[PDB]
C-alpha cells in the first residue's frame, strides 16, 4: 500500500538519519565536513522546515474557519468548552506526571517576568494586526529607566491569534446565514487545495527527516558521551511520554467513553507514525482528520473543529517535556523545589504549551520563560538543544495523540 509505504518511509527516515549521523560524526564528523561542506549537508532538513512552516498559515486558519463555522453557535460553544477543559486537564496531568518522574529519578543528580509573560500571551491572543500576525508575536523586553515593561512585535507566527480570529471569524460566517456560505465555500476549497500540498511535502518528508536527524546529530559532539550525560533526562522525557499517551490518556477516554481507547489509537497510529516522523502537529493535522473521520467515526464537525484547535492550544509532550527540563535543570544546579516552585512550573508549563507554534523545535523557545520565572539558569538549555531532535518528535506524538483521543472523547459526548 503506497499510503503506508509512504508513513514507513518517514518513520524510517529517522533510524536512517540517526544511522548517517552516526557514520559521518565516525571519520571526523564536523571537522571533515567544513562549514561548507556541513551546510550543503544539513540544507534538506532546513528545506522541509520550511515547507511546514509555509503551510501551517493557510492550513490552520482555512480549516479552523470552516470547522467553525460547520458548527452551530451553542453546540460551538458547548464543544469548545468542553475540548478546553480536556485539553487543559490533560496539559495539568502531564505536567504533574513530568514532574513527579523527574522528582522519582532525579535526571540531574550527576529576563521576562511571568506575568509580562501571560500579558504577552493574552496579547498575542487578541492579535492588533492580522496581516502582522501571520509572521509576527508580540513580546515584552524592559527599559531599565526602575524596570519598565515596553512591547513589541518580534519574530515568528502568532499561531494563537490567528487561531482565535478564525475561530470567531467562523463564528461571524456561520451566523451570517446565506450571506457567509460563499465564504465557508471559498476557505474549505482553500483548505482541500492545502491538504493537497501537504500530501505532496509528504513525500519529500523523508529525505528531509533523514537529512535534519543527520545533521542535528552530527552537529552534537561526543554523541556518544552526551547520551551517556543525557539519558536519566531522555528516559524521563520518554517515559514520561510513554506513560500519559499508553495509560493516563487512554485511561480518561475509556473513563469517559466505554469504548476501547487502544483500538482508537490503532485507528490513527498511521497519523502517530507521520508526526513521530516530520514532529510536527500540523503536518499530521490533514492525515490526522481523515483517520479521525474514515477509521474512528468521530463526526466531520466535531473532527474539524477540535484537531485544529488542539494542534496549537493542545500540547500535553511540550508541557511534560517544559517540567522535566525544569526539574532537570533545577536538580544539575542544586535548588530545591518546593511546593510554590513546583506550582509555577506546573501552571507556566502550561501556559507554554498553550502558546507553543506547533512546529518542529518549537518547544525549546519557551523553556527560558519557565527556567527564569522558577530563576533557574537559563544556559543550561545548550545541552537540551542537542537531545532536542528525539525528545521533540516523542512529544509531537503525545500532542496530536492527545488532539485524537480528545475529539474522540466529545463526539462521544455528543452522541
Ligand atoms: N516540543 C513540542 O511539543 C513542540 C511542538 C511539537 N514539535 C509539535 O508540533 O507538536
Amino acid at each position: 500500500l503506497r499510503a503506508n509505504l509512504l508513513v514507513l518511509l518517514t518513520v524510517v527516515a529517522v533510524v536512517a538519519g540517526v544511522a548517517l549521523g552516526l557514520g559521518v560524526s565516525g571519520a571526523g564528523g564536523a571537522l571533515a565536513l567544513g562549514p561548507e561542506r556541513l551546510s550543503a549537508f544539513v540544507f534538506p532538513g532546513e528545506l522541509l522546515l520550511r515547507l511546514l512552516r509555509m503551510i501551517i498559515l493557510p492550513l490552520v486558519v482555512c480549516s479552523l474557519i470552516g470547522g467553525a463555522a460547520s458548527l452551530d453557535p451553542g453546540a460551538l460553544g458547548r464543544l469548545g468548552a468542553w475540548a478546553l477543559l480536556f485539553f487543559l486537564v490533560t496539559t495539568l496531568l502531564a505536567s504533574a506526571l513530568g514532574v513527579g518522574l523527574a522528582l522519582a529519578l532525579q535526571p540531574g543528580a550527576a529576563s521576562k517576568e511571568v506575568l509580562d509573560s501571560f500579558l504577552d500571551l493574552a496579547r498575542n491572543i487578541f492579535p492588533s494586526n492580522l496581516v502582522s500576525a501571520a509572521f509576527r508575536s508580540y513580546s515584552t523586553t524592559y527599559e531599565e529607566r526602575v524596570k519598565v515593561p515596553v512591547g513589541q512585535e518580534v519574530e515568528g507566527m502568532n499561531i494563537l491569534g490567528l487561531v482565535v480570529f478564525a475561530i470567531v471569524f467562523g463564528v461571524a460566517l456561520r451566523k451570517l446565514g446565506p450571506e457567509g456560505e460563499l465564504l465557508i465555500r471559498f476557505f474549505n476549497s482553500f483548505n482541500e487545495a492545502t491538504m493537497v500540498l501537504v500530501s505532496w511535502i509528504m513525500w519529500y518528508a523523508p529525505v528531509g527527516i533523514m537529512f535534519l536527524v543527520a545533521g542535528k546529530i552530527v552537529e552534537m559532539e561526543d554523541v556518544g558521551l552526551l547520551f551517556a550525560r543525557l539519558g536519566k533526562y531522555i528516559l524521563c522525557c520518554l517515559l514520561g511520554h510513554a506513560i500519559h499517551g499508553l495509560l493516563v490518556l487512554p485511561l480518561i477516554y475509556f473513563l469517559f467513553t466505554r469504548k476501547n481507547p487502544y483500538r482508537f489509537l490503532w485507528g490513527i497510529v498511521t497519523p502517530l507514525a507521520t508526526a513521530f516522523g516530520t514532529s510536527s502537529s500540523s503536518a499530521t493535522l490533514p492525515l490526522m482528520m481523515k483517520c479521525v473521520e474514515e477509521n474512528n467515526g468521530v463526526a466531520k464537525h466535531i473532527s474539524r473543529f477540535i484537531l485544529p484547535i488542539g494542534a496549537t492550544v493542545n500540547m500535553d509532550g511540550a508541557a511534560l517535556f517544559q517540567c522535566v527540563a525544569a526539574v532537570f535543570i533545577a536538580q544539575l544546579s542544586q535548588q530545591s523545589l518546593d511546593f510554590v516552585k513546583i506550582i509555577t512550573i506546573l501552571v507556566t508549563a502550561t501556559a507554554s504549551s498553550v502558546g507553543a507554534a506547533g512546529i518542529p523545535a518549537g518547544g525549546v523557545l519557551t523553556l527560558a520563560i519557565i527556567l527564569e520565572a522558577v530563576n533557574l539558569p537559563v544556559d543550561h538549555i545548550s545541552l537540551i538543544l542537542a537531545v532536542d531532535w528525539l525528545v521533540d518528535r516523542s512529544c509531537t506524538v503525545l500532542n496530536v495523540e492527545g488532539d485524537a483521543l480528545g475529539a474522540g472523547l466529545l463526539q462521544n459526548y455528543v452522541d
